[PDB]
C-alpha cells in the first residue's frame, strides 16, 4: 500500500537485468558493445556479478572518450584488453594483452538508497540533493537504479492520493 | 589532504570495531550486555559479522523498551531467546525458547555514504536532510558511523581556525 | 538554564512599557508625539491599552507618510482608527482617518515561554523582521531581528543552530 | 478576494464548537470522557471557555498516558481530581482530593495564525516549519484549528485558480 | 525544443514595443499619458531609445504619487518639465521649465535574464528569489519583460500538454 | 557606507581592466596569449571592447581544449584564425584561414547584477542560486566580476571583525 524505492527502481518486473560493468572482468569489446547497444547515461560498477557489491558509477560519455583515446594511444590496447576500475590490475594469464585502467572516470561516491526506502523520502532526497540518479540496494547489494526522470514519471503517475499533495 | 568520511567516522584508527547487532544470531542476553556496556544512541544492524552487510539502524531507546516489554509478558522470551530483525523467524533447533522480533523498531533505510566521500559533501547531506546519523561503507560493506555531533565537532574544528571551507557550510 | 522569549523581549524588566497604538483611541497628535519621541522601527496596535489584545503591526516609515498626506477636516484632534469602520463619536467631533490599509493584520506571534532556539528557528525559516510576544492571548513584549542577532552573539551549541 | 485562514479553519460555519480543555476546571473523568467521545489528534487548552484565551495544545496520546500513570502512582489520584495545566493548582478547599498537574505534557508554544491571514501564507508557514497543526486566533481569542490534512485537502480543492499554482 | 525566455517574454511577436521610460528625455506630460493609458505595474527605464540600455525599473503607483505631489508644489513642475532618473539634471535648452528628479523611486537593481535563457532556469530564479518581474535582454539590450503572473500562466499552459517541464516545477 | 556590488567586484580601481574576449575579433593567437598570461578560470565575452555589451562567459578549461583540437586537424585552425562566439561568422577577407566557432562552450546566460546592488543581496543570490561567479553591469555595460571566492573572502572579512552583526545575518 505504501510506495517504496523498489516499486520505482529499474529494472521493473518485466525488464532486463541491470546493465552493469565489473571492476575487473570487462574487456574493451564488452564495454564497447554495451555502449553501442544501450543509451543509458551511466553504469554501476560492481566487484563481481556474484556479489553485486557497488564499487561506483561511471558515465557513458566518459567511457567513450576514455576507451576512444585508449585505442588511439598506442599503449597497445585492443578489443580483448581487460578494463579495470580498481587501483591495480587483477592477476592475468601468461600471454594476455595490455590492460586499461579506468579508475579516474569512476564516481566512487554514488548516491544509494535501500530498496525499502519510501518513495516520498527518495523524492525528497532527489530534490534537496539535486541528484541525477540514485542506486538502490538491498543489504549492501545492488538491485536497481532510479533516475531523475524516473522520479518525474512517478510524480506524474500519482497525479491523476495525498502523497502527491505533499510534493 | 582533503578530509573524507573515513577521517571523521568512528571507529577511529585502531579502535575497537563498530558496535553492531546481527539481524539473526544474537540473543536477548547479547543485546542486554551491549546495551549495558555501551552508551551509543543506536546500533547498525548487519546481515552477519563476516558479511558486514548493512540491514538497518536501531536505537538503544527502542531496544530497551522492546526488551523490557518482552520481559513483562512472561511468554517464554528468556535471555537465551534469539532476537531477529528479519521478516520471518530464523530456523532454530528443538527446545529453543520463543524468539523476539524487533523488526518494527529497525530503521530499514539508514543513510549511507562511501568512506571516500568528501566530508564537505557529508556535511551538506547532514544539513540538507537533517540526518541524525550516517553510516559509512566500503564496496557495500559497513565500515563506520558519523553522527550529527561528529559533524558538528568537525565543523567546530574549522570554525575557529581552512576557514573558507567552514564558510562553504553556508553554501 | 534554557533561555526563553521573555528573556530577550523588549521591554526589559523595569523598562517603559511597549510603545503601542490603539485602534479607536489614538488622535493624530498622540501618534505624532510618539513618532517625535521614540525611534522604534515599528509599533504594534492593540484593541485597547487595558485589553492589550494584538490587532496588528504598523511600520514607522509608513505612519509619517499617511499622516502628512491627510492633513494637506483632519486636525490634531482627529481620532485615527485601525479598524474597517470609524467608531461611534459625538456629533460635534471633526472627521476621522483610516490607516487600515497600512497595517500588518497577520503579524507573527510567540508565547513568553517559547524557547529561543525555536524563536531563532522561526526567524530563519520565515525571515521575520520582528516577532511579538504574548501570554495567554495578551501582548507582552517584542523581539526584533536585531534582538535575535544580539542573542546569537551571546552563544558549542552555537553551531548547532545553523 | 484572497482565501483566508478563517475560510479553512475548523470548526466550520454551523459546526460544533472546538473540543477544548480548560486550564483549571476539568476533572479526571471530564477529560477521559472527552478522550472517549472524540478522535482528534489533540485539543487546545484555554484559560476558560468564556475567554478562549489560548494557553497551549495537548495531544491525545500524552493525555492518555499521563492520566493512566497517575492512578498507578498512589498519590491518591481519583476520578474527580482537578486537572490543571497551570504551574500551580487553582485555589481549592482543603477537603478536596489531590490534584493532577499535566503542564509537562502541554505544548506551551503552539503555532498560531490570525483569522485574516491569507491561506497562501498559512500554506507557506506549514511548508516552511513543517507544522502538524495551526491554531487560528482573532484579537487574542482562539477561533479554530487548521491541521496539515486540512491544508492538503484545501490544496486539492484548489486544483479543481492560480492560487493553486502559487503554492 | 525547450522554451526560452524569449518565448514567454512580452510583448509578443509583432505587438507594440516594450513600454519604457527614458532616463533623461521625457516630459511630465509624456509620463502622465503613459500612466493613464496603460495598466502595467511598472516600466523599465533605459538610457535612451536607441541604446535600450537598462537603467532600472519604476512602479506605476510610485510615478503617480511622485508626479502628483510634484505638480502641487511648485517648484515649477509643469507638463513640459523633463523627468530624469539620473543623479543630476540633464543639460537642457535655456529658460526651460524646472526638471523633475524621480530617481528616489527608481529600482536601480532590477533582475535581468538573456532572451536565450531557458524558462526552466527562469522559473527557478523567480521561485528562489521571489521576483515580481524579470527583464529580458539581448546582448546587453533591453528586449522584454516577464512578470510573476506571466510565469504562472506559462506553468499553467505547460500542464495542458514539454509536460516534463511542468513536472520539473512540481519537483523543483 | 552600505557595501555594493561595485565595492566587491574586480577589477578594483588599481587593477587593469577585466580580461575579456570579443565575440568576433579575437584570433587564435590572441586568445592563446591571454590564456598564457592570466590564471582566471573564465572570461566574459563581449560584443566589442568599446560597447562592453555582454554576450556570455567562457571558461579557461574549454578554451584550451577546443583550441588544442582545432589546430591539430588538417586544414584546421592556425594562429591567425579568428575565433567567434556568434551564430554566424563575421565577414572576413578572402584567402584568410579557417575560423573557429566556440559558440558551443559559451555560457549564454551568465548571472548578472547591477553595480548598485547591495552586497547583502548579491550574497543571498550566490547562496540561493549557487553561482560560481556573477558579472556586474553598469547601465547594460560589463563593469566587473564577482566570483564565489570573492564572496567567501568578503564574508571572512566581516567575520574577522569583532559589522559583525551583518556577518551574523549571513549565518
Ligand atoms: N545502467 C542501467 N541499466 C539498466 N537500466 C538503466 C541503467 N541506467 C539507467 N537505467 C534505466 O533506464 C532508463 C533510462 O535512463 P537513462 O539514464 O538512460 O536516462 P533518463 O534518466 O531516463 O533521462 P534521459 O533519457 O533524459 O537522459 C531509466 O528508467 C533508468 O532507471
Ligand atoms: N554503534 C556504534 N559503534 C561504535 N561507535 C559508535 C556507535 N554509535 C555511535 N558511535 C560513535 O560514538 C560517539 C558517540 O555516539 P552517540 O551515539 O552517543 O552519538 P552522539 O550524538 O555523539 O551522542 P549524544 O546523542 O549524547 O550527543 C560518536 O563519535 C559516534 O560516532
Ligand atoms: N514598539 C516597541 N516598543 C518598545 N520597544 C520596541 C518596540 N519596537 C521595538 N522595540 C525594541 O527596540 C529595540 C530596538 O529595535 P528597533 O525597533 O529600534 O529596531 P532594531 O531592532 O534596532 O533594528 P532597526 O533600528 O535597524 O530597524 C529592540 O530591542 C526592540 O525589541
Ligand atoms: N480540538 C478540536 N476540536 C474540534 N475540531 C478539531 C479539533 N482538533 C482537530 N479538529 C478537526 O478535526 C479534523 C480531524 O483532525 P485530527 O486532528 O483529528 O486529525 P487530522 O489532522 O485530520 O490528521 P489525521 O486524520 O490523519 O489524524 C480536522 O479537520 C481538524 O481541523
Ligand atoms: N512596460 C511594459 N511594456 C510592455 N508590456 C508590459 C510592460 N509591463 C508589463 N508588461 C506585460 O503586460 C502584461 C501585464 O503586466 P502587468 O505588470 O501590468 O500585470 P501582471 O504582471 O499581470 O501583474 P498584476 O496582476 O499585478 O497587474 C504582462 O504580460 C507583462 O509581461
Ligand atoms: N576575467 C577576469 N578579469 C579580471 N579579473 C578576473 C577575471 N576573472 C576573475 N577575476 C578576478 O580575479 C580573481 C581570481 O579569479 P579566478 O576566477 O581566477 O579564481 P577564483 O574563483 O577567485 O578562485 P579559484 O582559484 O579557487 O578559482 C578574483 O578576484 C576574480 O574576481
Ligand atoms: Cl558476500
Ligand atoms: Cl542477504
Ligand atoms: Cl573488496
Ligand atoms: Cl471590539
Ligand atoms: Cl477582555
Ligand atoms: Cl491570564
Ligand atoms: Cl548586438
Ligand atoms: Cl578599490
Ligand atoms: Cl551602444
Ligand atoms: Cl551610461
Amino acid at each position: 500500500h505504501k510506495t517504496l524505492a523498489m516499486d520505482v527502481m529499474k529494472p521493473r518486473r518485466n525488464d532486463p537485468l541491470l546493465t552493469v560493468l565489473t571492476q575487473d572482468s570487462m574487456t574493451v569489446e564488452d564495454v564497447e558493445t554495451i555502449i553501442s547497444e544501450t543509451t543509458y547515461s551511466g553504469f554501476p560498477v560492481v566487484v563481481s556479478r556474484e556479489s553485486q557489491r557497488l564499487v561506483g558509477f561511471v558515465l557513458r560519455r566518459d567511457l567513450i572518450i576514455s576507451i576512444e583515446n585508449a585505442r588511439k594511444k598506442q599503449d597497445g590496447v585492443v578489443s580483448t584488453s581487460i578494463i579495470y576500475f580498481t587501483e591495480h590490475s587483477p592477476p592475468l594469464p601468461p600471454y594476455t594483452p595490455p590492460t586499461l585502467k579506468l579508475r579516474n572516470i569512476l564516481d566512487l561516491s554514488p548516491f544509494t538508497v535501500t530498496d525499502l526506502t519510501p518513495m516520498e523520502i527518495v523524492v525528497d532526497i532527489f530534490r534537496k540533493l539535486g541528484l541525477r540518479q540514485c542506486l538502490v540496494t538491498h543489504n549492501g547489494r545492488l538491485l536497481g537504479i532510479i533516475t531523475k526522470k524516473d522520479v518525474l514519471k512517478h510524480i506524474a503517475q500519482m497525479a491523476n492520493f495525498n502523497e502527491f499533495l505533499e510534493v
